[PDB]
Formats: C-alpha cells, structure tokens, sequence
C-alpha cells in the first residue's frame, strides 16, 4: 500500500471519518482503516454503532493494500504539515511511514482484516433531498432529545416519511420537538430511530453546499450519501413515543408575539428563577403577556410586553429553559402559543407556519 | 440611594468588577455620593474600582448586590435602555421600560475594605507596555507550587527599567522595558490571579496606567478604574544566576519552522511527558521523538550552527510557550551542553530572554 496526497485533499476527509471516534475502548477502534483501490484511497472510522466512509481519488503514483493506523495520530500529522504539503505513506509491515519533506512519522499499525466491518444490509425506502432541509429538520428538533436516558429510544431521534414528507421527533419526557418538511416525492412509511451520534455525524456532514443529500432506510440501517462521504448508521431499536398522542387537543387560546422580546424578557426573567427548578410564570389577558419569575431568596422579575391575544385570562407556569430552548431553536420573528389552561401543556409554533410544533408540559 | 443611568455606562464597569468562597464576596459595592456611582468587587486579596459619572437625579447612599446576577441584569435589558435603581430597604428594585428586578442586599458596611497601606514606588507607563511585560513571562508562572512564591510574577524596578520574571523552577522568563524615569531598586512579588486581572483591564489603548507599590500591596489606576492587590510575601529566585553563565553554543532557526517541528514531532512523543530529543549539527537541527508504541517521529531544520554536536531533549510545551511567546522571525538557542538549561531569545531582540531546563529522554 501506497500513496501520495496532498495535505488539503486528506485533511477534510480525516476529520470526518474520525467523528465516530475521547477513548477508544480497544485499539482497534482508535484506527481507521486505509485502503488503495482501483485508484483509490478510502477512509473509515467505526465506533461499530457507525461508520463514516470517505473516498479520495488519487492523481499521483499508488499501489494497493490496506492498513489501519490510529485516527487521532494520522490526522494531526497531516495538519500539522505546511500548507501544500505532498503526504506520501507507505505500508511497511508492522509500521506505516509517512513522509513530508523532511519530516518523517512511523505509525504503529494493525491488520485491516481485523477492522470491524458494518454487516451488509437492504435499502428499503429512498430519496433524495436538499442539505438545507436535512440541516433544518435537525436543528428543528435536536434539542429535545433525551441526555443518556435508561430510556435508550429518547436518546436518539425519530425520523419518519409520510406522504410527500420527511418528520423529525425528538423528546425526552417533559418536551417534545415535531417538525415536517416536504420533498417533492411520493414515499412509504417508514419511522425509524436514528442514535444520538448518529444524528451529529448526519449534521457534521452537511457542508452548505449544493451536494444533495441521497438517504438509504432498511429496517435496521440509515445510510446518507453526500458527495465523496457515506455515512451509515445501525437504528436503535425501540418504540419512540407518538407525537399525535401528546400534541394538546384543543389550545384555541392563542398568543402571538414577537420571538425576540419573548426570548429576552424570558432570558432577563430566568436570571432570578430557582437555579434548579427555573420556574417561571405568565399571566395571559387581552393583547397583554406578563412574565414573572422568583427565587427562595424573594427575589422577583417582572417582565410585561404587548401581544395579540382575545382569551379569557389565564396563569400558568413554565420551566423557563425549555421556552428558551425552543424560542432559540425558533429564531422565527412572530411565535404562537396555544394554551388550554394552567394544567395543560402549550403548543409553541413559528406563527407564520406550523411545520414545527414544539410541547412543553407545565409546572405547579 | 437611587440612580438613573444609561444601561450602555455600566457594561464595561461591572464587567471589571465582576473579576475580582464567602457570601458577600459574590456581591457588589455600590455607591452615590458627590454625583458619581461607584462600584466595587473583591475577593479579599484583590478589588477593583469603577466609577461611573451620574447626571440625572440622583440620592447618595450605598448597598451591596450579587454581581453576576446585576450584571446579568443589565447585560439583558436592551440596548439604549436606561436603568433606573433604588434601595428600597433590604432590595434593591431595578427599573428599565416595563422590566423590573428585585435583588437581596448585604449591607454596605459589612463589606471588606483592604486595609489601607501607603505608596513607597510610584511610576507611570503606557498600558501597552505592562501587556508586554505581563505577555511576555505570564506562561513561565507557576500555578499552585507549594513554594508560594513562584505562583505569581516579580515586578522590579531597575535604573528606568520595569521588569517582570516569572519561573515554575523549570523554565524562567524575563523582559524589562524603559519607563523614561529614574526608579528606586525594588522588588515584588504579584499573586497570579492579581496578574490575570491587572492584564484584563488593560484594553490596549492610548491611556497611561499609574503604578503605586506599597510593601504589602499593588495599585493600578488607568481610566476610571483601581485595581489594588496584596502581595506575595516570599522570596523569588534570581534571574540572573538562572541565566547560563557561558552558553558558548548558538544556534539560530526559524521561530516558526522550529515551532511547527516541534508540534509536529510530539505528536509521537510519550502522552504524558512529551518531550523531543534534539541533535544539533553543523548548520541541522533534527528533532525527534518516541512513545511507547515504538512510534517515531524525525524532523531535520536548517539552522545556523557550528560548534560542537550535541544531544539534547527538551519538554515540548516549555520551547513552544517560549516561541508562542515570542512571535518574532528568528529566535536564537544558546546551548551549553546536554545536562545544562538552555537560554532561548529573539534573535533580534534581548528584551525578553528564556531559559529551559533539559529533559532526559
Ligand atoms: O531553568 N533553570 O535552570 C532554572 C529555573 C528556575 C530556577 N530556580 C532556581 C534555580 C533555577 C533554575
Ligand atoms: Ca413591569
């Protein structure tokens, strides 16, 4: 095995399929693994619940073979080389040189056929889609998921196609995130859990470009293909809660505001709630929303602001982190709340289009 | 005590006083009198002064207030916002538009003062030229070394020279600049954290800082602020029989190249202890490393050198701290031989000068 790249077609690369990659359990996984191919280099890193492929075409001088040689290592060398720099590696037994001018680097390797290989499996649905959808369907809703949970289902997030649309669902029991967008395709039903890491490496692998995004669902795999990389993941298997089954029945009780002075009298107000509990509450009458907050202490915050609201007053508090997390992930200029009463949870909405909800339970 | 005042005038002043375990150190110091507001942090070793210009109408008095949660505060509100506060008995109630805040209160006498202490050193220089002095060393300083002294930095005054030293016993800095005054020789010893702070206020601007030196005690002023310090109360090392006596060995390289060599090459060096092994030649600087996995590492510069070869190694993080120090195009190595410490400076420059232990590899 060898090859001659230059620095800058490496590097990207490396960085990617290093993501599944902190503290490799065995050494084997520290490693990614290298192979010269009918004129080409692959890249893969594993964390066996993932993989991240990546593929470099090779203009200069090569011969084939395969190795593996630790991710972390390998990357920082090639970064740390001068701009420019031509990166020629060699497999040499039990070693793998790289040489760059006058700098040379003896990585200690380990047999590729002792690389773990993700088992083959069978696409079922396909599409293809923008980036920038991909991109907002996640940021929509990755908040909301559940932070190393017993529950393993509410760590990951759902995805799931109905109709012409592709869904994200995200919960992790106090809030939920829900958020459709239309890709101009026909498609089956199919709803599936991506893990945690999974959805990170999907969104580090949106560049902000034109490269589609090509997506690949079996029963237990999710494959994304954009340019040069493919990203496939195993699906965590479990029951991920409905979100029909928790949205609020009737909230006809509308308030519409301004997301920014919302989010900021919220921000102010959360200075003085609980340090632990981050209680507020909002006191809702006509085209008026007052938002107030106290600590044990007895200290208080009182917000006041003008909105568009018809109602019958009500009051009713919020875990003000929650409101914040979804104003910020709103970054909409007008928010609707639909309420139904001081026991029941408020729908949250971009007042100017209902592709995402988002649900927050209330506190005594 | 009440004031109203522009949200835009406290930013920068409660940012300041934010810097510096007991209840009451969490809180501010506020205080009208003579059409002025005051503000005041401290954590019993350190306090910073700010002052803020009142026009509108305003009652004398004084409180205390938590500090993150003040600034915090008035950080949120909205830009142009005015801000409008007043004791009213044990809170302080915050008004801007239709926003208003309650804090809990300490009272103001129970607030520690330092003690007060006379000047015995006086000098003025620019702030640019303390960030030199402070830049320079701050890295060389040690951080919780049982011996209490070397946590800090020396500040001495030398013919019409300010100098800073700093040294964990391992590598040492030092850089003196001219002031155009005519000093006392005098030396103190800076805590640390006294250092961060004094480096945080000095924004890089044309403004003078006036420098007050008691035999316990630091001051700055510059602008509207005092920052006032204890001292450390030790005895601090002599740069000058640190500095090898006859480093009769001199190599020039590249600041940058030796840097990036340096960076490169402990990547395969031992996780815990990266240090590289450096074998100098006519005119060749190779630097190379080892880890327990048997990995390698081999760099080969062109350096400036003739003189006898050596082998020597040296802690990565020590020669890079030094060289980030630096910033310059070339940097001079001064060796002696491979048990002694090396004197590293700017090649075109002996205001700032480095010294390095080996280390055995
Ligand atoms: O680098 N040195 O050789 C070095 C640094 C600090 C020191 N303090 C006392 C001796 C000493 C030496
Ligand atoms: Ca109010």
């Amino acid at each position: 095995m060898k090859f001659t790249v230059e620095r800058e077609h490496l590097l990207k690369p490396l960085q990617q399929v290093s993501g599944p990659l902190g503290r490799p359990t065995l050494p084997i996984l520290g490693n990614l693994l290298l192979q010269v191919a009918d004129g080409t280099l692959s890249l893969t890193g594993t964390d066996l619940e993932m993989e991240m492929v990546a593929r470099v075409a090779l203009v200069q001088p090569h011969e084939p073979g395969a190795t593996t040689v630790p991710a972390r290592k390998f990357f920082d060398i090639c970064r740390g080389l001068p701009e420019g720099a031509e990166i020629a590696v060699q497999l040499e037994g039990e070693r793998m040189l790289v040489r760059s001018g006058r700098s040379r680097f003896s990585l200690s390797t380990l047999p590729a056929a002792d690389f773990p290989n993700l088992d083959d499996w069978q696409s079922e649905v396909e599409f293809t889609l923008p980036q920038a959808t991909m991109k907002r369907l996640i940021e929509a809703t990755q908040f909301s998921m559940a932070h190393q949970d017993v529950r393993y289902y509410l760590n990951g997030m759902l995805f799931e196609t109905e109709g012409e649309e592709l869904r994200t669902v995200a919960t992790d029991g106090h809030r939920l995130a829900v958020c459709s967008m239309p890709i101009g395709q026909s498609l089956p039903s199919h709803s599936v859990i991506v893990p945690r890491k999974g959805v990170i490496e999907l969104m580090r692998m949106l560049d902000g470009g034109d490269n589609p995004l090509r997506v690949q669902i079996g029963s237990n795999n999710i494959r994304a293909h954009v340019g040069d990389f493919i990203f496939t993941s195993k699906l965590v298997d479990g029951r991920f809660p409905d979100y029909r089954r928790v949205l609020p029945k009737n909230p006809d009780k509308h308030l519409e505001a301004g997301c920014d002075l919302l989010k900021q009298a919220f921000a102010r107000a959360a200075i003085l709630s609980n340090e632990k509990f981050r209680g507020v509450r909002l006191y809702v009458s006509e085209n008026q929303l007052k938002i107030t907050a106290n600590n044990p202490e007895q200290e208080e915050a009182e917000e006041i602001l003008d909105v568009t609201y018809s109602g019958a007053e009500m009051e009713i508090g919020f875990n003000v982190s929650y409101v914040l997390d979804v104003l910020n992930a709103l970054k909409c200029e007008n928010v609707r709340m639909m309420l139904t009463d001081s026991v029941s949870s408020v729908q949250i909405e971009d007042a100017a289009s209902q592709s995402a909800a988002y649900v927050v339970m209330p506190m005594r």
